[PDB]
């Protein structure tokens, strides 16, 4: 069953944006969404690709595990924080795309092709390069559908070993306290318009799990703090998270 509550437009709107959230209580399987139609609307996944990615990595073997260290090619880019030697887990905090680049064409077209299907992810399809179509190529993903993907990811469901999808999750931690636990990953899609803002995940309760996916325009990159704050207002009035 789904509702839609258009009340959830004014945290877009105070912020002169808009978006759509999705969100799936999983113990009493109903959603809630601001806009139906955005909701189901299929975009660029862009970094939120670093999921499956990491998924089909792990379980090929092209990652041995979250401490393998995946050394920077030493050509400087402008994003800091990937002129920089990382592995699983931190390439995943500063989404360093360049890692991944090297993931999928460690992967190849035929297996990772293949692993989408298996996953049922988004539309399926690769076509583009196979070190940017996440990026620039032809896949594309809904809100609804990112929340199919990771429920069957938290309910260790994905046609991938018991292992790898314990450490796609442990490398998904966001946040933890004594309230709540998100594990999630952020996503910029910039090449393709509309230029868009993700945010997909869960939200771990003592009695409940949320899963939730948002996008949302994103004209510049001023506005990316947006992705989760936004989302968190939605939570906080929901009475989700405090
Ligand atoms: C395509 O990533 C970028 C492009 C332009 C400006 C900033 C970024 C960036 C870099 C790393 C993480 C994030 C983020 O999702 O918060 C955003
Ligand atoms: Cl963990």
């Amino acid at each position: 069953e789904w509702q839609e509550n258009k009340s959830w437009n004014a945290h877009f709107t105070e912020h002169k944006s808009q978006g759509v959230v999705v969100l799936w209580n999983e113990n009493k399987q109903q959603g809630f969404t601001n806009n139906l139609k955005r909701a189901n609307q299929a975009f660029l996944p862009a970094s939120t690709f670093k999921i499956p990615n990491s998924l089909i990595a792990l379980d090929l073997g092209v990652v041995k595990d979250e401490h393998q260290v995946f050394k920077w090619d030493g050509q400087t880019r402008d994003i800091a924080t990937w002129n920089r030697d990382h592995n699983l887990i931190t390439a995943m905090k500063y989404s360093v795309v360049p890692v991944y680049q090297e993931f999928a064409r460690q992967i190849g077209e035929a297996r990772m092709s293949k692993m989408l299907h298996a996953f049922d992810y988004g539309n399926e399809d690769i076509s583009g390069n196979v070190d940017s179509f996440w990026l620039d190529g032809g896949i594309r993903i809904s809100a609804t559908e990112q929340i199919s993907f990771l429920r069957k990811l938290y309910h260790n469901k994905l046609h991938v070993s018991e292992r790898s999808q314990r450490i796609v999750k442990q490398a998904m931690l966001t946040e933890a306290n004594g309230d709540y636990i998100i594990r999630a990953k952020t996503g910029y899609s910039t090449r393709i318009e509309p230029k868009i803002g993700w945010w997909v995940g869960w939200v771990e309760l003592d009695d409940n799990v949320w899963f939730f996916a948002m996008n949302m325009d994103m004209p510049t990159s001023d506005g990316l703090g947006l992705r989760q704050a936004i989302t968190k207002e939605v939570l906080k009035q929901e009475k989700i998270i405090p």
